[PDB]
């Protein structure tokens, strides 16, 4: 406890944990991040109290604090957008798609994850090697999906926050989601 310090890093969808010596350069955690994560080191930045950090740079020398927050940003450079539709449904692009534009009638291609709110996954198509196809605007999926999915460029990844009368209602999804819940999915577009 004297020498040591437990931080959260939060990107929006999860948090993850980590503990490091006071006097352990930054670095250490954000590689542990983004490795946890597979990302790339430089497609991430991190922020503290609204401070850019620096790799070189110790919770001793920024005043942390156990369980302080550091936010891992991964979404294009220049601020984020948050958009929410008549619908209530938010979408937020991470990144902006450079390919075909996905329009409804089209089978199209996926990977995605999902979370509960309070960062917990649920399901994963990356974690079963399993691209998801489906048929965009035809209501087989959740009104979420069908809605938010639109629009997308092929390599874009959407963070759609879905409510639940958009997503599993009252019923829920056997096993996995619980009655009422708000989902959060990260959708990144393979093909259309
Ligand atoms: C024969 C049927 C099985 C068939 C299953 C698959 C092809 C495998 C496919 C990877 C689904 C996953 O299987 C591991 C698993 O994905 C979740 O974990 C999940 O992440 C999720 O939420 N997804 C999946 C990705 C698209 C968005 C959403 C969805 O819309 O999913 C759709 C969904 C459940 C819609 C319901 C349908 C009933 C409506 O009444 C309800 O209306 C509220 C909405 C799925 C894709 C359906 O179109 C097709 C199927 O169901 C669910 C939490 C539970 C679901 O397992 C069932």
């Amino acid at each position: 406890p004297e020498t040591h310090i437990n931080l959260k890093v939060s990107d929006g969808s999860s948090e993850i944990f980590f503990k490091i010596k006071k006097t352990t350069p930054l670095r250490r955690l954000m590689e542990a991040f983004a490795k946890r994560q597979g990302k790339e080191m430089d497609s991430l930045r991190f922020l503290y109290d609204g401070i850019r950090i620096q790799a070189d740079q110790t919770p001793e020398d920024l005043d942390m604090e156990d369980n302080d927050i550091i936010e891992a940003h991964r979404e294009q450079i220049g601020g984020s957008t948050v958009v929410t539709t008549e619908s209530g449904l938010k979408y937020e692009d991470l990144t902006e798609g450079s390919g075909a534009e996905a329009r409804a009638g089209q089978t199209v291609s996926v990977h995605y994850t999902g979370w509960l709110t309070d960062g917990q996954k649920f399901d994963s198509s990356k974690d079963r090697n399993d691209p998801f196809a489906f048929v965009l605007g035809g209501g087989m999926v959740i009104k979420g999906w069908d809605e938010g999915v639109q629009g997308m460029k092929v390599g874009g990844v959407r963070r759609l926050t879905i409510p639940p009368q958009l997503g599993y209602g009252a019923r829920g999804a056997a096993g996995v989601i619980p009655p009422n819940a708000t989902l959060v999915f990260e959708v990144e577009l393979l093909d259309v």
